[PDB]
């Protein structure tokens, strides 16, 4: 099945998932000088005070921190969004070296990693229904650069040893995603898709301008994860990012001057 290798990676996905070559694919390069400031964008509202994490898991593509989304406990609203989007999980994409790893790029610059906080439109009742809708999901993307450590990330990095290989999961309660946010909520936004199969074109992307800094030690621990299942030859979980896709008929809007 699909992956990030030479024989199953991004250039191959279109055979099983034709929408790979579709009209609103993600990620994209964000050209900062051509993005249009939009004064009609309401302020972004991130309400994670009641977020209830459950589990962390290695699915062979990334690691995933899963949340209890059975009530409106952690939601994203405002900005370009209509209605209420509920946090379901977060994951990251990262590189083998600090000069690559992000999926979105900013004037062609690649960051060391990118955080995706995934949310679904309540109006659709569940995630599975939401992904069949053009406004089904809102994914908050946050760039990571390597510099000072991110204290709020440490709890995640310390549990990664327990989910080394594909199919491993661990208890992961009481983790506060607010600890992963930068100071500014300035953002770019555009209509796009999931960056992995099934690549469904159901995402309103909200990408924050300001990166967070993580330490070399923190990102090194991401890179010790495995794509393989337990007992297989070790294949390091690195470079699990899709490259920038054609912008086609889309305008990227900016919340800031
Ligand atoms: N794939 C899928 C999927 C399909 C249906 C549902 C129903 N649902 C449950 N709660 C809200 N919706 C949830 C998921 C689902 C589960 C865990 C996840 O991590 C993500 Cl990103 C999605
Ligand atoms: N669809 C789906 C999905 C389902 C489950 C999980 C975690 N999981 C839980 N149990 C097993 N796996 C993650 C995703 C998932 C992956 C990539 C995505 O795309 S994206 N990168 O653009 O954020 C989006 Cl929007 C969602
Ligand atoms: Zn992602």
């Amino acid at each position: 099945h699909w992956g990030y290798g030479k024989h199953n990676g991004p250039e191959h996905w279109h055979k099983d998932f034709p929408i790979a070559k579709g009209e609103r694919q993600s990620p994209v390069d964000i050209d900062t000088h051509t993005a249009k400031y939009d004064p009609s964008l309401k302020p972004l509202s991130v309400s994670y005070d009641q977020a209830t994490s459950l589990r962390i898991l290695n699915n062979g593509h990334a690691f995933n921190v899963e949340f209890d989304d059975s009530q409106d406990k952690a939601v994203l609203k405002g900005g370009p969004l209509d209605g209420t989007y509920r946090l379901i999980q977060f994951h990251f994409h990262w590189g083998s070296l600090d000069g690559q790893g992000s999926e979105h790029t900013v004037d062609k610059k690649k960051y060391a990693a990118e955080l995706h906080l995934v949310h679904w439109n309540t109006k659709y009742g569940d995630f599975g229904k939401a992904v069949q809708q053009p406004d089904g999901l809102a994914v908050l993307g946050i760039f990571l650069k390597v510099g000072s450590a991110k204290p709020g990330l440490q709890k995640v990095v310390d549990v990664l040893d327990s989910i080394k290989t594909k199919g491993k999961s661990a208890d992961f309660t009481n983790f506060d995603p607010r600890g992963l946010l930068p100071e500014s909520l300035d953002y770019w936004t555009y209509p796009g898709s999931l960056t992995t199969p099934p690549l469904l074109e159901c995402v309103t992307w909200i990408v924050l301008k300001e990166p967070i800094s993580v330490s070399s030690e923190q990102v090194l621990k991401f890179r010790k994860l495995n794509f393989n299942g337990e007992g297989e030859p070790e294949e390091l979980m690195v470079d699990n990012w899709r490259p920038a896709q054609p912008l086609k008929n889309r305008q990227i809007k900016a919340s800031f001057k």
